[PDB]
């Protein structure tokens, strides 16, 4: 019963699959769904700008991490949690984080292996929320997020 | 950071270790250490009291090796799922897993804080929201007064 979690894998897993796939998983949400769709709106908006604005950093540490399979999306949990844990807690990580999830989403379905998108979003969910829950609690989680990246 | 996931392998590894050697691990506790320690002292009476009640049916668990303590994950998270989500579940994975542990300190030391880990991921994992409600290991703690 870890509801940060659920929520968290559910924003992540439908914004890497919809990244991919191109369309949107308009199955029901499930608890506080407002919540999670406006979070999916904001990760839509800001992650696809950070995507923009970091394409060559992207696109380097997705040919340095060298991906090919499914093993490879189960090994890549060490590094992901060395870079991500900088010390440095802000939203913009998190964003920089799944939007990356996203690009590495986006080449896992270039080269056939859209069964690895699903565990990886598990993979970054399971750091966001062992490595930085403490502070994600404290900011009041994904309201936080959506009303951190208010206009 | 997770401080329910610290102070919990903090409790549970201290327990399974003090539990297998006889020793203690003199060295002070971490943040909210005047919880962890009654809580240890209660894990201490209740948990030896329950070992002391379960013995027969701890020894017909291990029987389904450094390489198997990362495989008893699955069938401790069904057998946890099993039953009530109360404390005395918690108290008796804490005690079953420090009988494991005994095996180990017996059998060969270097598989005792892996299982610690184990157990603490299970139950922080999949009783997060309710580990959180009861105020933690003081509630723990409070449950078991006198
Ligand atoms: C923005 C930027 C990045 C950048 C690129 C990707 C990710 C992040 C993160 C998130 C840290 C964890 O993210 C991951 C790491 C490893 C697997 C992952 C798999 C899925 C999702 C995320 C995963 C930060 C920060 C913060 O922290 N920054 C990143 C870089 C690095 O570029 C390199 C290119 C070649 C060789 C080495 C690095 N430069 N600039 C300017």
């Amino acid at each position: 019963s870890d509801e940060l979690y659920r929520q968290s894998l559910e924003i992540i897993s439908r914004y890497l699959r919809e990244q991919a796939t191109g369309a949107k998983d308009t199955k029901p949400m499930g608890r506080s769904g407002a919540t999670s769709r406006k979070a999916l709106e904001t990760l839509r908006r800001v992650g696809d700008g950070v995507q923009r604005n970091h394409e060559t950093a992207f696109q380097g540490m997705l040919r340095k991490l060298d991906i090919k399979n499914e093993d490879d999306v189960k090994s890549l949990s060490r590094v992901m949690i060395h870079v991500f844990s900088d010390g440095v807690t802000n939203w913009g990580r998190i964003v920089t984080l799944i939007s990356f999830g996203a690009f590495v989403a986006k080449h896992l379905k270039t080269i056939n292996q859209e069964s690895c998108i699903e565990p990886l979003a598990e993979s970054i969910t399971d750091v966001l929320v062992r490595t930085k829950r403490d502070w994600l609690v404290k900011q009041r989680g994904w309201d936080g997020f959506v009303e951190f990246f208010h206009v």
